[PDB]
């Protein structure tokens, strides 16, 4: 039904699972790498977030989440990603819990103040040694000398074509190892740990938001159609139960006030 009557099951939820989706970073004005202006250079997206990818030319995956990594320096999270926060703060206040469970990478939920956040794609700012597998947190610009002015967006651009010890190296005593970015890539499989605190999130909501992306549509088909099969009401806030369509910097405020 109404926006009226999601305040009333907001009212009463004391377990609030928030699915994230790409919109929201898009209206940030965050780069997504899906649909036709999902470019960068010569290749698709996909073509170059990939292990095949990354065996065949680090340099050049590197280069990608390189200007990935550097466009987030201008990006500021939206009214949508401020909403989400501060309704997980308030509500926390009160003994009832919020969660976000978003498939973005480029932390701006964790800017916004969401605190019990789950990112199931990894993050952009994280790196993974393919020698030791730890993982680290990174926010170095550039994230290695060799690719100061590098990651250019603008097809033409020649490859950068650094020698893989020159590309981001392991600081761990003794490794040294190749690092790579700490992401979900095409053909990989979700963290298990990662997917059990996701499974238990699903399990004991009381109500399911799913905000800048559908139900009908990945990963949040993975999650919430088997939380409308318990009964629990979902709401998707999207540019196409409950259903409202808008920009979610728009009605977001206004549903979690
Ligand atoms: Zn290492």
């Amino acid at each position: 039904s109404s926006m009226a009557d999601f305040r009333k099951f907001f009212a009463k939820a004391k377990h609030i699972v928030i699915i994230s989706g790409a919109g929201v970073s898009a209206e940030s004005g965050v780069p997504t790498f899906r649909g036709a202006g999902g470019y960068w250079r010569k290749w698709q997206a996909q073509d170059l977030a990939t292990p095949l990818a990354f065996a065949h030319n680090p340099s050049r995956v590197w280069e990608f989440y390189h200007y990935r990594r550097e466009v987030m320096g201008s990006k500021e999270p939206n009214a949508g990603h401020r909403a989400i926060a501060e309704c997980e703060t308030r509500l926390g206040k009160q003994g009832r819990r919020v969660v976000v469970i978003t498939q973005n990478i480029d932390e701006l939920h964790r800017k916004a103040g969401t605190k019990n956040l789950l990112e199931i794609h990894g993050s952009l700012f994280k790196t993974r040694c393919t020698s030791c597998g730890v993982v680290a947190e990174n926010y170095k610009s550039p994230i290695c000398p060799a690719l100061s002015g590098k990651g250019a967006p603008e097809p033409g651009t020649q490859d950068a074509s650094i020698p893989v010890e020159k590309l981001p190296r392991c600081e761990e005593a003794g490794c040294g190892g190749l690092l790579r970015p700490h992401v979900v890539w095409f053909g990989e499989n979700l963290d298990p740990a990662i997917l059990e605190e996701v499974d238990r999130e699903l399990a004991h909501c009381d109500l399911c938001l799913v905000v800048g992306t559908s139900s009908v549509v990945y990963p949040a088909a993975m999650f919430a159609p088997q939380v409308a099969a318990r009964g629990v009401p979902v709401a998707e806030f999207n540019t196409e139960r409950f259903h409202f369509q808008g920009p979610c910097g728009t009605t977001l405020p206004e549903a979690l006030a």
